């Protein structure tokens, strides 16, 4: 069969990864965040499984904290798993409308909250999410955490210690430098990036990523 | 999703590979081998897939060649994910007896015929197995091919470009370099061997496996 593990990273913000083999290669890490405002928690990027999702919908009721909603950063298939569940327990799900679309076009299960515009807040303004265009695949979105200044870049981002652009079949290569430029463009007092995959760590995750797209591109 | 690929690396001995989206890390090989005996077709693992040995067997009577066994290095499904379909079309499948009964305790599609020693050979003399003891997993067995000289040690062995042992999950660590030993011991004139993930290489993945071994078992 190793199991949903989550971890506190600041206060009111915990990084939760997860685990598949992959055999050939080894064990490959997945992240996303659960952000807590008081003992409401909102959850972004769910487990690419459906049993680590109910693992951290549990890891959260057994505090006493009710979730609120999740967020997808996009429609790959990693993304779906949690949708469906949450839906199930009538907890809200969102996306951006673009992903909501693309998601349904391809038979997979939808949120049933959306955002339209280029940008949207959750919670109290707890959670500022933002589109910048294609990179990753041509829907990604990000989040930024004003409290605690930390941005989710999920795989939209790269680690410091990895070395390529991740899974890039539904990539926009030549697309993605002018992508996390436009992150880059917000002027996010950025303290801490979160990548969908590795260890979190400064800013300077996003000048890697540009590093990495403006290679591939060549 | 990439599609299976299939290509001649020794007269009679295609690899095959196969490809699957690794979601933060990107695109992940697998490989096995079709060895030929004039119209007859064995296959040494399947692909990783149904769909993808969907496209092997069709690969294979494309060409008017008759599909007549496949063999399992182990009951991991990268090795395995064929055997129901070779089943369905009643095409003989082979593994060792401990692989045939961990598919069967793990309620897997299991192989309709199985070997007991720790050596076998089918094709008659044209492929010969053999058991080395666990490392990769319990139940690793490698294939060597006397006329092309080719070992197939699947994931027991690690491509040149490998820095790590892989999948450990079901590993003998602390067993894994005595096994590639025995393998040695055996002296077979080895001019390729092919790991089940990579590039194919010479006899000198043997040593770098065992260097990989020695150094996790140390830890
Ligand atoms: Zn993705
Ligand atoms: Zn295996």
């Amino acid at each position: 069969g190793k199991p949903l593990e989550v971890i506190k990273i600041e206060d009111g913000v915990y990084l939760h990864t997860s685990f598949k083999n992959i055999e050939g290669y080894g064990l490959v890490d997945s992240n996303g965040l659960v952000v807590l405002d008081n003992n409401q928690a909102y959850i972004i990027d769910t487990p690419w499984s459906e049993e680590d999702t109910k693992l951290l919908l549990s890891w959260a009721t057994d505090r006493g904290y009710q979730v609120m909603a999740s967020i997808s950063t996009h429609s790959h298939e990693d993304r779906t798993a949690g949708i469906k569940l949450l839906n199930s327990k009538s907890i809200p799900t969102y996306t951006s409308e673009l992903t909501k679309k693309l998601l349904a076009r391809e038979g997979k299960p939808v949120p049933t909250h959306y955002f339209k515009d280029d940008e949207f807040t959750l919670g109290n303004g707890l959670i500022e999410l933002y589109y910048p265009g294609a990179g990753h695949t041509e829907d990604n979105i990000v989040a930024w955490l004003p409290k605690s200044k930390i941005l989710f870049g999920g795989c939209l981002v790269r680690s410091h210690e990895s070395e390529g652009l991740g899974y890039v079949g539904d990539a926009s290569i030549s697309s993605w430098a002018d992508s996390i430029k436009n992150i880059v463009s917000k002027k996010y007092p950025i303290q801490m990036v979160v990548p969908g995959h590795g260890k979190v760590g400064s800013s300077d995750i996003l000048d890697h990523t540009i590093d990495l797209a403006e290679s591939a591109s060549n």
